[PDB]
């Protein structure tokens, strides 16, 4: 079914960035996993396949509106070397694709593009979720200390 | 079945501080949860349902002694910004609370209100149960330390 | 993630709409409840629970987006004294209720808050049951007369 | 297999009365919920579904016989307001439905498609339980009156 | 134990009290049971059993006091011949026996007999559940008509 | 609930695109069926069968927004010979209701009734879900040729 | 626990071998799935899974090894127009990719990095696995023809 072009634009450009999403979180994973962090890990991986599964879905639906995923155009990944600079990392990183999203989100609208409008609004639920978890965890380190906040991921949860 | 018009205004009193720390306790447990602190999230929702349940229970005394509920009059909360003014504001309602429910308990025992007075002893004993709780985290707050004691509210117990 | 201000707002009004909503219907659950009337005790109650659950999501939204919820403000309810009298209490309440929800909704999508508007629908969606359930009631009052109304109250189903 | 072309017709003609009858059962239905007469909701859907049912075995047999479903030309619904006039509409397109069903029996039996006829005389045993039921409901309306009824409807059965 | 003289007096009013509405609710009920009206049986059969179960409590606290049971002295009776006359003989006779309740808790409590004055709140208790449900029924009476009351008895709840 | 006359309006439009599409995709099933093309059959039952969902749907809605839903004004069907033709014709047809369901979406939208928008807005997921089938099986046909298309169409999935 | 520079490197090298894989293999996956190739899309589906499963060993290994894994730099993608060349282009990509793992697990031999090599030794097997089904699959097309074999595509195995 042709959908408009400037809507398949958009998806492509938020296809990119779950696809840089998806390897940052998905190293910083096994990063904390290497490092001993089990709880972050877990946490990490899980956000990770959230955001293949948000690729998966825009992948469908440029398809479906016949045109053409860009999977080739990989943006900036900032990996970071501690755990604060690695969670900032990854909360600055969402909050420019939920930036992004609310753009596409209003566009697709004007257009009548309804289904890719609802697809957009349950991944934009999901970010934000994956934004309040990091809140709360840069949170947590001040309010109780690295040392403390360390100790608390060693287990998992 | 007309009770006594001064037991149905205590009843009406002792609602009314239900219905202020239904409120405080249930902000409290989303103010917990939102920063992270799971444990107190769950002791506070908890807390929350047992005064909606003394709450009930007033009501359906109030009006099978053929009185009029009043849900209208909200007294003060004091909300509090850090963990240890949150628990201190709901030490110091509860121990109110108590005061109030001590009076109306030896009242309707002179006006031979033994039912009510049942009722009332009940739901004393668990608001005693509610001050310990609460004592006892502060103390718990005093001999590990701030630090400390966020850390061990971050998982579910 | 920091909110806007003016979503904020409409989000502690719309609360405060169901703080309202919460007390009206408990209350008049228990005098349901106290005549006798088994099936108007067990809906309302049901409603009761509905606003409590709306309640406790614009709270853990307004915490989220950084605000101050505000569960300090009740306004007014108006009980009524026979069944007509508090159904249609009930009524004009859900109706005054979904007219600053749909506000609310329009303004949402202006700012592209659409997480909270998404939610708000979704509660607009039950407040329409609510108010399918009322009306229907009050026209079955009607049609049947009231005897007939009551008596087919008095058994749960 | 080639069919009798008048055979034909007349199953057409048949299939035209349930396509009336599936859209009338399905709205008095739907009317019937939204008064809270559910009992009355429960019974006309099922009824409609029959129809629905008899219209599928219309369907497959003029295809068998090498004709042409006419699903394009529908009769007259005639809706009514209140609940005696809903049923004596049903009532009496149930009965003329039944003298072209007859009609189309005999026939059948002149030609030897004794299959057509075999069908046809199930559907009728069908639809003469439907008239049995709008008779008897009618009844009631009389003897109980139309309050005592109405209440009679607010639960299923 | 040698109980305290009074206290075994007021024990044999209260058995007295229960041995008079024991035999005034099973008459009830089976009057109830033979005019058809089930729901009236079933409740009414009940609160004949609770009262025999009072009246084994008294009788084994009178025994264990080294006191004399007394169930010679049947009191009064008050039949009646319609259903609201017998439900309103239910309820004098309930309220008349509350209030010796209420004396003879006073009285354990100033000699010190508290086992016996808690039994006595656990008995005051349920007759407060047998006052609300007759207070309750003859108010239905009122609301809806006896005739439609009466519809309501013939099942089982 | 009194609902916006032009809402009810584009209900009752929606609504009779539906009906068209019952019947069409109904009566193509059944021709497949009677061809032996048992896999389209089962796919084309089961889309009649999601089209009868919506239009339970828009009945429902209408009448919660107190209009009266036309099911009497049955629009154009477009049968057809060969299995090509029937596809492309039920393509037709889902296209033009999808733009029809565009403009009402826009229009609940601009009059705030986000539910009716918000169950148009699940329908035309499903919709594009039924175009998405037919605009590959029209591929296939294409690709793999009409014999082998058919022969793949002889068991069920 | 420090590894050899040039072992790290040749991970490096893998590991980006990998990531063009991933995103190949799934965007084939779904071009199928659109395509209603549903046996193509389940292979191509598992492929991509398998190479993400590779993926995450060489990184985890790399972190072992003390090197910093480089997710940044995506190599070129063969995307392809239709299913002979979509196969052609996997099959040349896992050939290059088979030629740099020969290389690397000889390399690890003459460091002593044994467990690395293992570690190959076991991708390589799996990229044989690929290897011979995609020549499989290009031998099928060219058997059978391209009609017989997209029809045997359309169900799943
Ligand atoms: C185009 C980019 C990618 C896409 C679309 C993608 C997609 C997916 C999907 C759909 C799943 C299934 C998830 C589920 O439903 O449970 C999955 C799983 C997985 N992905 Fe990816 N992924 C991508 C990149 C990556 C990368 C770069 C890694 C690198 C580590 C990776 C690692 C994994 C792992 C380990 C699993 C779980 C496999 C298992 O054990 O079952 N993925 N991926
Ligand atoms: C008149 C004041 C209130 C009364 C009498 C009341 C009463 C109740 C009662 C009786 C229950 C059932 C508890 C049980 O048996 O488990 C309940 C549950 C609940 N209440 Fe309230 N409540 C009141 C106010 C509130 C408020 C202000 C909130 C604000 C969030 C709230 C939130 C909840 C929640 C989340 C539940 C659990 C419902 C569930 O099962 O999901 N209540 N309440
Ligand atoms: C009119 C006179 C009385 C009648 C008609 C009556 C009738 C009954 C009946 C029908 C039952 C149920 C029996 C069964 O099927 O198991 C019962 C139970 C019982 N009765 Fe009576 N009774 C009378 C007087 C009394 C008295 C004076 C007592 C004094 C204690 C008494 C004590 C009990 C007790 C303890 C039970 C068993 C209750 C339970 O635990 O379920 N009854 N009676
Ligand atoms: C007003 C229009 C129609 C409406 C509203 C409607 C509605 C429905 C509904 C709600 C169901 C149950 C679906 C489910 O939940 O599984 C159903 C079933 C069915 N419908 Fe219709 N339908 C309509 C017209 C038709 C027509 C013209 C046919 C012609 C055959 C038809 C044939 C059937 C059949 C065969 C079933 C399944 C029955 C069974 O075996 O249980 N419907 N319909
Ligand atoms: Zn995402
Ligand atoms: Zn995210
Ligand atoms: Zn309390
Ligand atoms: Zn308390
Ligand atoms: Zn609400
Ligand atoms: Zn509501
Ligand atoms: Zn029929
Ligand atoms: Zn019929
Ligand atoms: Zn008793
Ligand atoms: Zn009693
Ligand atoms: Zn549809
Ligand atoms: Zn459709
Ligand atoms: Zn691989
Ligand atoms: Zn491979």
């Amino acid at each position: 079914m042709k959908g408009d072009t400037k809507v398949i634009n958009y998806l492509n450009k938020l296809l990119g960035n779950e696809l840089v999403a998806i390897n940052q979180y998905f190293l910083h994973a096994r990063m904390f996993k290497n490092w001993g962090l089990k709880r972050l890990n877990d946490v990490e991986y899980h956000e990770s396949i959230d955001e293949m599964k948000h690729a998966d879905r825009y992948i469908e639906r440029i398809l479906f509106l016949e045109g053409l995923p860009n999977l080739q155009d990989l943006g900036k990944l900032n990996i970071g070397e501690d755990v604060e600079e690695m969670l900032r990392s990854d909360l600055a990183l969402e909050l420019d694709g939920a930036k992004n999203l609310r753009e596409a989100i209003g566009y697709a609208d004007s257009v009548h593009d309804y289904v890719s409008r609802d697809m957009m609004i349950e991944i934009l639920r999901d970010e934000e979720g994956h934004i309040d978890w990091l809140e709360t965890e840069l949170d947590l380190i001040q309010k109780m200390g690295l040392q403390n906040y360390l100790q608390a991921q060693i287990r998992e949860e």
